[PDB]
């Protein structure tokens, strides 16, 4: 487990996101919890249930994915959402500052086993994110 987390609940919590709140908001989770702001970030409007379908569609492979040679595609679209850091010199949250971009595209990501205290009726879950098409 991550420090306040599983690892499959921090990739949900960072990425899949059903009705979220505007970009400003969003970003938070990780632009208020790490060292300095992220620039860019995105946010699939789907259910965890559909991206654990997804680690048992058919196996690809991606870009920086050699200590796996496991990723997969989306079966079907799904609308999201993206967010733009709109001065790169902020730096820290009493500057950095956004705007929304939403958008509907398929999506790319990895995953890996259950949690040893988490939800074990799921064998694989997702853990990361590619990009979107
Ligand atoms: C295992 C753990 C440490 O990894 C998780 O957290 C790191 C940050 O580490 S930290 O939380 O311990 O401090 C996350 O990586 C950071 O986010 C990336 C992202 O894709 O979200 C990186 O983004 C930059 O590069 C992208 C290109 O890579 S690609 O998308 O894979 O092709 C760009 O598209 C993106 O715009 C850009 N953002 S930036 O602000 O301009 O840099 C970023 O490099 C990285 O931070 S850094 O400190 O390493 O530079 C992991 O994503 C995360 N993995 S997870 O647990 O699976 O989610």
């Amino acid at each position: 487990r991550p420090p306040q987390f599983t690892r499959a609940q921090w990739f949900a919590i960072q990425h899949i996101s059903l009705n979220p709140p505007r970009c400003t908001i969003a970003m938070r989770a990780i632009n208020n919890y790490r060292w300095r702001c992220k620039n860019q970030n995105t946010f699939l409007r789907t259910t965890f249930a559909n991206v654990v379908n997804v680690c048992g569609n058919q196996s690809i492979r991606c870009p920086h994915n050699r200590t796996l040679n496991n990723c997969h595609r989306s079966r079907f679209r799904v609308p999201l959402l993206h967010c733009d850091l709109i001065n790169p010199g902020a730096q820290n949250i009493s500057n950095c500052r956004y705007a929304d971009r939403p958008g509907r595209r398929f999506y790319v990501v990895a995953c890996d086993n259950r949690d040893p205290r988490d939800s074990p009726r799921y064998p694989v879950v997702p853990v990361h994110l590619d990009t979107t098409i």
